[PDB]
C-alpha cells in the first residue's frame, strides 16, 4: 500500500495505524500467556521501529525526488545566468520573473511529497548571491548607459 | 578557504563530497561576480576612452 514519496505525512500514519492494528490482531489471535506482555511489547516496539523508517525513507524520497526536479525545472535559468542573458539593463527584473514562473512550474508538478517547501526554500536561499550579482551587474550597466546618454 | 577548511581535523568520510557540492552550489554566484566585474571593467575602460 505504500508507494514512496507519499504526499502528506498523515497518509503514510494512517497506512502504518491501519497495518499495525492488523499486526496487533494477526499476534492476539496467534499468542497465549504473554507473562507481563513481554512479546507484546517487543511487538509494539518492532512496529514503532518500523513507523520510524518508514517515515524516514519517505523524508528521504521526497528530498531526492525534489531536488532531481528542481535541477530539471531551474537547470536552463542557471545555463542562461551562466551564458549572461540577465546582464543587461533590468535583467534583474526578468531573472525574477522567470525565477517566480519556474516555482509556479514546480508547485504544479505532482507527486513531490512531504519536503516539497523545504527544498524548494533551500534551492532558492542558494540562489539570493546570483540574484544579487545580477542585480549588482544590471545597475552598474544602468548607470552606465545613462551616463553615456548624459555625455 | 578551502585551504582553511582542509587543515580542519574529525572532518571524517564526507570531507570532499560535502566540500565539491557546497563549491558548487556557489558557481552561480562566482558567474555573477565575474559579469558585474566585466560590466564595470568596460564601464571605467569606456569612462577612461571618453
Amino acid at each position: 500500500k505504500v508507494q514512496l514519496p507519499t504526499e502528506s505525512l498523515q497518509e503514510l500514519l494512517d497506512l502504518h495505524r491501519d497495518s499495525e492494528r492488523e499486526a496487533i490482531e494477526v499476534f492476539i489471535r496467534s499468542s497465549f500467556k504473554d507473562v507481563d506482555h513481554l512479546f507484546q511489547k517487543e511487538l509494539a516496539a518492532q512496529l514503532e521501529k518500523k513507523r520510524d523508517d518508514f517515515c524516514k525513507q519517505n523524508q528521504e524520497a521526497s528530498s531526492d525526488r525534489c531536488s532531481g526536479l528542481l535541477q530539471v525545472i531551474f537547470s536552463p535559468l542557471e545555463e542562461e545566468v551562466k551564458a549572461g542573458i540577465y546582464s543587461k539593463p533590468g535583467g534583474y527584473r526578468l531573472f525574477v520573473q522567470k525565477l517566480q514562473d519556474l516555482k509556479k512550474k514546480y508547485y504544479e508538478e505532482p507527486r513531490k511529497g512531504i519536503q516539497a517547501e523545504e527544498i524548494l526554500q533551500t534551492y532558492l536561499k542558494s540562489k539570493e548571491s546570483m540574484t544579487d550579482a545580477i542585480l549588482q551587474t544590471d545597475q552598474t550597466l544602468t548607470e552606465k548607459e545613462k551616463e553615456i546618454e548624459v555625455e
